């Protein structure tokens, strides 16, 4: 029948994984091999297991959901930090870590891979910081119930999930796994609420003919970005995008405006905000950067608050309401109310040079930006990577990815080749400066491997210039590499495999516009173009938004 | 006067430490800054944070201690792992993490580099886990009794420690630091305890002719090294060291018998262990792979355990007692009890079996590389031993006093020895720094080796490309043993980024053939202002003789089933 | 040979305990064995867990550490209580659990007095919260390393710490103690650090005459107690105390000023604090109720800041001094700073119902060099704090804390550790209520303790912070309660006393009868009005209700 590896493996093709990521260990081999019994899942191999995790993490940007496996410890600690990315971002990857031998608990044993001590349950603790459930399995009897728990309540609440499991029991014997449909099994919105709160709303904006939309990061996260569509349609008003809400919300829509992001929003549309009589948002994560250091606050008098499972309006809150169905209700029951629509169409709110002169950040942009189809994902890493990628205009179906609650560097190279894997047929385009691809550049080898025909654009300005704008040091200078040869590094033709990486320099436009070219035709494997630009030549916006950051940063105590 | 940042700063020049390592972010600019202003310290950067940790690591091997310095959450948490490893390896090293601005407490806002929720002291929790101490200092007031208190704790406990500092307060003024010599401040031994234990010692060895002394791996830790060799020679007996400990006792001395580890010692050690009376084991570490799966473990009632602060022997428990004091004691008390050393050169047991040079036109072997790389130790020369069959070669390997060998055996994080070899290269300019690195362990942190180049330290890398996981195909053996393979060598030309806006001397170089090692190696020396990586050839199921044996004995710990509770 | 238990039973012995607080139960019946079989220390029984808790907080001040052992989970949450009161008032007490069967973990069982959950590390973990060190025993071979580390660590910092024991291990053999001078060991003060820390007093003071000695509530932590006294007699300056640091300076002293405790300090020592150069703080606790509502801070400026390890002192932080050497050498090297204590001195019915203030006057008449005062939460703290105290007279208060009914449970303890004493509790009727039932066991032992229960109807203090219905309690038979846990009539036997105290004859009238009463506690329930309280909690309330209910602050 079943093991507590196959249970495992099943419930994860069950949820629809095709594949999962993994570094192996003595501690988690037999899973492994448990693991591997399953016809409808792939195990695909990882160089490290940060960069396990945020490859899982990007895998879940295109599937839904993603497992990682890691061994105890020396595996599963680094891992921790892509959890609590996945946390931030609301992803549902399911960490699962290889344990010791249950009998040695409360043995006096020291074990290989801890600290030195006799107990194993401190990376249990820690993972309780960073994940919406977390469970260890030490006996065969007790798998079944505790797998299907971490999983379900990854599918409900849109999180990470942590599961560790003794070794010596991979392959003991268990229960088997029900139907699939009980794992998606969550509560309907409770009737009463959702009339109300749709209700309010319309109550709400009776008599506010200024009605502005806001789509919030956690849009995707609720399944209702088709729902808000309906609405905004309905409704007539003006949509505006969060910065890390970006791709949310089809900008072919007439609706749509463009970003919201306080002094570095789109034309108009930071004057369309406070214009506003109602700014109703979409599952929206407002933080200090979202606010662009705390400079950009929406009016809590004029505010609707659409969050994935709840909605506040006409100062009530209204708890056990799917945003998808308070979105679908509102949509057939709302009236045109276009006045913030209209106003910001009366508001009346880089220079380009040739392709044989030195390549400059407008440049790039516009060249990746040519680049756009409704087949196409750009993975935009944190730096000004994220502005750029930001102005660009998004034919619909044109995805992208931020990393902006998190926002670990080096995250975008890892997660592109996640995403990839299981989005093999899109266009992969990923934007990434050298300061973070170094942290996880190692992936790319992976993308070699697996015959990934990824685009990655290495923006080399030599140094973290991001940070350079919030704050300037020594700090922000690096080892500079050859980033275009990396790739027949990674390719290691001469040795025993093979890859068919490119790599390739761009120190003007004319020659950008040919590496494109070279690197549309390799789709036999991922293509980096080193792009060589100035530290200084970065978008105006990062400028700005830098120095509101820093300013909140170090904005003194106040007395308490 | 002092500030938050420049407090920590000149605590962390006190305690020695000429560098610091740090991967910046806006968590920690202003925190950067203030460690910058101390010019008795350099500050060197890593590319991402696991490396920084293992780099500080590293450093502490060289030097005794380290810091590191990372940013809120997203350089922490993986720094963590690194941490841990510090506390397994025990090493006092310091994790400063930049934090958010003290004001976004109890006040409902929502951080970047955090979870998306309101609170910010899951990231203390965490590490709590891993650390003899943790605190966060969120006002300038409070800055000095933390700092002092983790640092002291770091240098007494040898333990890493973490400290988190708000972003907003790492320019505010605070009281300055006083005497370094507070910080080194420890308890003496407890002179009743310290005389009892050496007498209970004295008592139990008394009618035990056969006295083996095992040096463990906490005997560097105990600062205890120099005193077991005093108590060697006053003992007269056999002194073998477990795996983990290489190098922590003088091989050339003639009361060394070689490696203690079940199955796999050296000749004719592990029968004399079985054979003594009286086992005196010095800050050892017995886990299930210094055991060899279990099935080698000293004898309880033939044990005399001395820990770096207690004793226990002849059934009592002596706390209060440093190692090094009661080594130095009973060195002076102790009489001759030759017994065990006697039985091991009776053994005739003769000496490891190595191999002699081979056709330097043949196919590249292990033994080979491991015999040239031997070649290369000398007193001053340090082999830092990566996770892996690097692990036995090394082990394998006879050390000229002085040589070192760095382990990482209760860890066993692989690529831990990358950033680990340039932490410890930073650390120690005046040795031979030489890295015995796997393909597979290499690719967790080959970037780092960047950092060597920018640098410009001279480490001789060996790496040893057997296309994939060895010492897991040993224990147990699966497609997820398998790697991508890399042009190793050509690796180094890419850290160089010659004709880009810097510069870099590391050399890559590719062996397939002893001759070629032996060429290679020649170059390797004479590369004196960068990094040298040798990509060595051979195949997967080349490795030791030990290693086979060793892994099908932790495959069998691992597995054996549950037992009925 | 020893055993688990026998282990722990002589470190305890090592360490001068002579008694231990337990409650039985099946996870530590065979711990609490091993533990008799060491006959040079009492197993003491409580009514509950809090209670046995609180029991060996107040053994832990007459003796300067203690122990209470309790059972897995439904014993020891209910104890984390009062060790975490003992953390707070900075007390070695050592808390041992009983625990699971070591082959009950990661075995899938759930087990008894747990959450129904197959994990059993939950306890621990939230004891690392509360303690200054915490180990589970799982086996007897990890016993003595983690036993001697638990106790040295609480020795050394002055705080609680735990233990746990698998219940099947504790009659099974290890090694045995060594020597008890081994737990005491500590490092001695940095010599660098103690001589520097001295010469920037004196260079600190050398110029400002007007000292002003500020005595903190760690003083006894620190034993600096009779350090401080060489100083203070050495300087000649002012010294004053701090609200929780009462007795721990001899108010015969001549240089004694009394009470520092804001608007709410002693005549005149406002005012010398204000007007003193500089400021001598030692061991002090600075909290929202020490400052009376964050209205009396001390001037940063002319502070010198010793504290138990350390002494800041003109912007230098100097770790790795202990207090008692810096105060030593400190008074071997001063010169007179008079200037303080000189600007102090010329600043400055018996049948009718019974009021507070005639109470008070006849407890203070009770006070001798030989007496200990446990001083509850509630008006008894400024009761207390407002006697004059013969030097030798010892107060206890937990204000740190300040877990109301700490008091019945801790004067139990107290009394245990020092028979000798007199010894008398202050207890409101409002806190009596929550622990009244170790009085049994004070009758049980024969400890003659003299209560003082204050029935005013309610909780006075909180009725002069904030007052509503919610002050108001169920009205007792206090008096009476002393019969019925005497039993008299029925199994054992008791020799409790309880009196009712309506007027000021009839008080003093209770007090002879509690005199006389040797053979067991007596309790004097004394009836005054809700109102009827000290000036002091009326200003004290007002400045802790504002602190409380400031409103937040922007960003
Ligand atoms: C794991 C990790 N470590 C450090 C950082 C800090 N950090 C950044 C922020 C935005 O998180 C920040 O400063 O707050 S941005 C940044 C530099 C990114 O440099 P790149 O060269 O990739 O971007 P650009 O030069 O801006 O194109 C670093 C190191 C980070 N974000 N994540
Ligand atoms: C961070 C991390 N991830 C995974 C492992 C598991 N792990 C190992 C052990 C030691 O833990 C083991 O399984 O025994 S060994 C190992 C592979 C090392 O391969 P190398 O190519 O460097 O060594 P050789 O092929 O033996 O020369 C891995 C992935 C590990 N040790 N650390
Ligand atoms: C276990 C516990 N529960 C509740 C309290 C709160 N609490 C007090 C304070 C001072 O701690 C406070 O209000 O902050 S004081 C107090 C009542 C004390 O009433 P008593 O009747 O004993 O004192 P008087 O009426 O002043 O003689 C309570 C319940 C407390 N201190 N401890
Ligand atoms: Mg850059
Ligand atoms: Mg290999
Ligand atoms: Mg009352």
């Amino acid at each position: 029948s079943y093991t507590v590896g196959t249970y495992l493996a099943e419930r994860l093709v069950q949820i629809g994984l095709k594949h999962h990521f993994a570094v192996a260990g003595d501690y988690n081999l037999v899973l492994l091999d448990n693991l591997l019994l399953n016809k409808n899942m792939e195990q695909v191999y990882c160089c490290n297991e940060l960069n396990c995790g945020f490859s899982a993490e990007g895998y879940a940007r295109a599937k839904g959901a993603a497992a990682a496996v890691v061994t105890y410890s020396v595996g599963a600690l680094s891992a921790f930090d892509a959890i609590g990315g996945a946390y931030a971002e609301n992803l549902p990857v399911i960490l699962i870590s290889g344990a010791p031998n249950n009998n040695d608990h409360a043995a006096g044993h020291v074990l290989h891979h801890a600290l030195g001590k006799t107990d194993y349950h401190y990376q249990l603790e820690m993972a309780k910081n960073i994940t919406a459930a977390a469970e260890a399995i030490y006996t065969p009897e007790e798998a079944p119930a505790k797998i299907d728990h971490v999983i379900k309540t990854a599918l409900r609440e849109k999180k990470p999930v942590y599961l560790e499991i003794a070794c010596n029991i991979a392959s003991m014997p268990c229960a088997a796994p029900g139907p699939a449909s009980a794992l998606f099994n969550d509560e309907a919105s409770d009737e009463a609420s959702l009339n109300a709160a749709v209700e309010e709303t319309l109550k709400f904006i009776a008599n506010r003919d200024k009605v502005a939309v806001l789509v919030g990061s956690k849009l995707r996260a609720a399944g209702a970005e088709e729902a808000a569509v309906k609405f905004a349609d309905a409704l007539g008003g003006a949509v505006a995008t969060m910065a890390a809400a970006k791709s949310f919300f089809p900008e072919e829509n007439p609706h749509y405006i463009g970003t919201s992001w306080g002094e570095v929003s789109y034309p108009g549309v930071e004057k369309t905000m406070k214009e506003a009589d109602a700014v109703i948002a979409l599952a929206p994560v407002f933080n200090d950067y979202s606010t662009t250091g705390w400079t950009d606050i929406p009016d809590p008098k004029k505010l609707v608050l659409a969050e994935p499972r709840s909605v506040v309006v006409n100062g009530i809150r209204f708890p056990s309401v799917h945003l998808k169905d308070y979105l679908t209700r509102l949509a057939q029951k709302v009236s045109k109310k276009t006045g913030a629509l209209d106003f910001f169409k009366s508001l009346n709110a880089a220079a380009p040079a040739d392709p044989s002169a030195p390549l400059v950040n407008a440049e790039i942009a516009r060249q990746v930006e040519a680049l756009l189809t409704p087949n196409t994902t750009v993975i935009a890493e944190t730096g000004d990577s994220w502005f750029n990628a930001q102005r660009m205009k998004l034919p619909n179906g044109a995805r992208v990815e931020y990393e902006m609650q998190w926002g670990h560097i080096g995250w975008s190279v890892p997660a592109a080749f996640g995403y990839a894997v299981g989005a093999p047929e899109r266009r992969n385009i990923l934007m990434v400066g050298d300061g973070s691809f170094q942290l996880t550049a190692q992936e790319v080898a992976q993308m070699v491997r697996l015959k990934l025909p990824v685009i990655i654009f290495l923006i080399n300005n030599y140094g973290y210039t991001i940070d350079v704008m919030i704050h300037d040091g020594p700090y922000n200078n690096i080892k500079n590499w050859d980033y275009a040869g990396l790739m027949e590094v990674f390719n290691g033709n001469g040795g025993y495999d093979s890859g068919a990486g490119k790599g390739l320099k761009a120190k003007t436009g004319g020659e950008l516009a040919e590496a494109i070219k070279v690197a549309l035709a390799n789709t036999d494997g991922p293509t980096l173009i080193e792009c060589f630009i100035g530290r200084e030549d970065c978008t105006e916006e990062l400028v700005k938004w830098g120095k509101r950051v820093a300013a909140a940063n170090s904005r003194k105590p106040v007395n308490k």
